[PDB]
């Protein structure tokens, strides 16, 4: 049920060059799970019900970069001006949403579809859409299900995006990776999750949960075998959450 929006040829333009400058930039300043970190905090505010919040921008604001679970995103924020500034015609919204995209390319996961025309919002979401750590599978199905209006699939699909990157005790608290190779898109969390705990490596609340629901374990399982299913899955819920809010039909 999606109806992109036209967008003139200088703008296409812009997209494309967009992406080549974001691929070498990410790529050398080794911040790909910290640019995807950035496009989920931007998009997982959605709350179909009132259609406020989602990828529109807003995360620049302070009052937003203010939000606790927001902690360290000032840096991704602050990381990204100099490069937004060669593409004025671009609005935030496309920008951080092409940089989730860019982030998942670089690292070696699937190409995820990107779509034009986000418009930029004045007005932040209010503060406690995004889920808590330490909850288990009946917060998540609010949160993603209720509030966004994914699927169960894709709430498992999506966790696998902590693939890379790790938690800091200083931001979050929790601390430390999830995988042995933090840098690379694979299908390692779910291989690890399935092996259990292991020192050195984290596994939030949220990140067991899917292990003893009925539904979410099956796509655990299934994800650990077979990471080309996983890719697949992957990038159908990411171009989702990326478009949440947009050209709904
Ligand atoms: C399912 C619920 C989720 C919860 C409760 C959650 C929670 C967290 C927490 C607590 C952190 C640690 C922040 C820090 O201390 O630096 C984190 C990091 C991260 N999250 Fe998730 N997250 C969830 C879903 C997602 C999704 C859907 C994505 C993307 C598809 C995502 C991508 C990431 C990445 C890449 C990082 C690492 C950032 C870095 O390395 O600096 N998370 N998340
Ligand atoms: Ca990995």
């Amino acid at each position: 049920g999606k109806s992109y929006p036209t967008v003139s040829a200088d703008y296409q333009k812009a997209v494309e060059k967009a992406k080549k400058k974001l691929r070498g930039f990410i790529a050398e300043k080794r911040c790909a799970p910290l640019m995807l970190r950035l496009a989920w905090h931007s998009a997982g505010t959605f709350d179909k019900g009132t259609k406020t919040g989602g990828p529109f921008g807003t995360i620049k604001h302070p009052a937003e970069l203010a939000h606790s679970a927001n902690n360290g995103l000032d840096i991704a924020v602050r990381l990204l001006e100099p490069l937004k500034a060669e593409f004025p015609i671009l609005s935030y919204a496309d920008f951080y949403q092409l940089a989730g995209v860019v982030a998942v390319e670089v690292t070696g996961g699937p190409e995820v579809p990107f779509h034009p025309g986000r418009e930029d919002k004045p007005e932040p979401p209010p503060e406690g859409r995004l889920p808590d750590a330490t909850k288990g599978s009946d917060h998540l199905r609010d949160v993603f299900g209720k509030a966004m209006g994914l699927t169960d699939q894709d709430i498992v699909a999506l966790s696998g995006g902590h693939t890379i990157g790790a938690a800091h005790k200083e931001r979050s608290g929790f601390e430390g990776p999830w995988t042995s190779n933090p840098l690379i898109f694979d299908n390692s969390y779910f291989t690890e999750l399935l092996s259990g705990e292991k020192e050195g490596l984290l596994q939030l609340p949220s990140d067991k949960a899917l292990l003893s629901d009925p539904v979410f374990r099956p796509l655990v399982d299934k994800y650990a075998a077979d990471e080309d299913a996983f890719f697949a899955d992957y990038a159908e819920a990411h171009q989702k959450l990326s478009e949440l809010g947009f050209a709904d039909a």
